């Protein structure tokens, strides 16, 4: 309840993880999301934890995300069949992957005290990144952990700009009177993969006023994922010459 | 030929994997791609297959995306070399990676009866999601397979709004007559990868009729990865004081 | 490594999915991967200082997948740290969309290493637009065992939101009155950005009277938040505006 609404990078499978180390093929990452639980009959699947080969202050657990994140909170856990655990790490991390940072100039951050009780550490701002590290500095009886990463929810979009739809030169906009419309059917360069919105705005104003009162319109309409109805528009007296517009379109998620 | 142009998800290194337990650090994820063959004379390289650890109807498979899909079809395989398959499978999703759903209502989906013979699912509805599940339901031997994913294409955008391009007060379409323009370089923020297609538009009109005609116009010209100029112009006798647009430059892939 | 200053290095910052064709076991996989990866050197249960693979012949590889295209700059290659085993020629594959893949050079080799730690950087002849990209051994020392990194562009992300038709409404406050006018109409986002936008807002709809032959409108955000931004319609001297509409673009970077 502390992280709802958050996601969870490990559990969902959206980071990829490298660890400095592991003991063996049986206490790789893994075995490192937040309470994971094998086999406790069977010997050879084993450990409830990454577990490092080298035991000193230089090993770690870095989870890479190539969408920058929000990161909320990094719970540490200890392993769930071994009195091993972190009892303090520190916290490094890069946005860009070039320059790397360290949470409080690399001050320690209070981990663990037994096997199973999660210990959530929300960061005293939140952290926009990449990648992030969790650095064990100090231990009970191995360096032996469980973890999550809580992010705040990404939204994704693809966006396609189409430039210079056109009425034509004296289009029919140009005659007559009351509402009339010249309809530019366009197509997408490529198929959205959900419906998107779309801007349609102007970049080339030929109008003539009708009792100096300017009148003219351009709007999408029958927006699909391949495509849109390009439609401009007039109406009272006013005649229009020609009318241009470009387009932006958006798809979410 | 059923899954033509589609995007192969594991045999392109896609997502990331995580399962609920592997039998041993030689029974992994690592060997869950479809066709996945080992060296047959040697067994410490393990099973051509991921393999649980325990068994039973709790176990899955999860693949994770950052960046969501549209999946088609789920593919699964028998275990390449002994008589392990899963027979029967529910397949749960996320787009946000918050909430999870299951496909039709967690009911099974059939899967194989053989070592190698494929068997391709297309999905009653193709599902949006950024991470998806297979859970075995009922297995022979063992639960152990190898699987695919398959996607539509992806196609990816990084978009740039810059605001208030401003030609002058007073500019030089405010005297003479025929074609006349103003020229303002603009600079992206950053560099694009890629050309970017730029949408140029009007928020501030100033501007003189010329016998009840209004004409102005904004374009882009010389549009590099860089930067572009932008074209403020009027023809006829129009007088045209000041004019402003934004922009939005898109590039793909 | 002054050659590659600036380069995001992939394996490092863990900015790909890792497959290999085979592993020997369980402790020589992708997990021991990255350039100069070193291990208990003392303890032999944790394997390799590389990745090797399990079949010995010329169809064995390493990919690394990115879901997010880059363009790819360098590939280094390093033997393997404990024992000596190197790959010595390579061929280099790749695919922007996942589903084409083309050989780098029409699969003409590429000159690898010739002992155990002494990396090799290949830029290749032109930088690589790639989502995915293998290295696939084609001649070696001993077996096939390796260490590797590939260099790439700094990437950046955006995050855009269309809203559409922001209205003054018909015969608005514009269309009365002298001097700089304004009608404010407060525009939500769908959903909150990550970090401030950029706002784009642009006419669509124009209904509007000259004033001694000027036409004077305008529009423009103001506090502009992750959350949303104030639309201001205006307008100023002597015009009446009777309405007028606009869409707006918004994107967050990084
Ligand atoms: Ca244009
Ligand atoms: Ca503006
Ligand atoms: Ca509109
Ligand atoms: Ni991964």
């Amino acid at each position: 309840m502390s992280t709802q609404g958050l996601v969870q990078l490990l559990a969902n499978a959206q980071c990829h993880l490298r660890t400095s180390t592991n003991y063996n093929g049986v206490h790789t990452q893994f075995n490192s999301a937040l309470n994971y639980k094998n086999n406790g009959t069977n010997t050879i699947d084993g450990s409830e934890a990454w577990c490092s080969s080298i035991v000193d202050t230089n090993q770690y657990i870095v989870a890479g995300c190539e969408v920058p994140r929000t990161f909320m909170c990094v719970a540490l856990q200890g392993r769930g069949d071994a009195d091993q655990w972190v009892t303090s790490y520190k916290i490094r991390y890069s946005l860009d992957n070039v320059s790397w940072f360290e949470y409080r100039n690399g001050a320690a951050v209070t981990g663990v005290t037994d096997r199973n009780t999660v210990v959530n550490h929300f960061f005293d701002t939140p952290i926009r990144a990449r990648s992030i590290a969790i650095h064990p500095l100090t231990w009970n009886g191995h360096i032996s952990l469980r973890c999550e990463f809580y992010t705040q929810p990404v939204q994704s979009s693809v966006t396609q700009v189409g430039a210079d739809i056109y009425t034509g030169d004296n289009c029919a906009l140009n005659t007559g009177s009351g509402k009339r419309e010249v309809v530019v059917p366009v197509k997408f360069q490529f198929e959205f993969a959900t419906l998107p919105k779309v801007a349609l705005n102007f970049d080339q104003i030929d109008c003539t006023d009708a009792t100096n009162q300017t009148r003219i319109g351009v709007q999408p309409r029958n927006i699909t994922t391949k495509g849109f109805d390009c439609v401009f528009y007039t109406w009272n007296e006013n005649k229009v010459y020609s009318l241009r517009a470009d387009y932006i379109a958006t798809a979410l998620e």
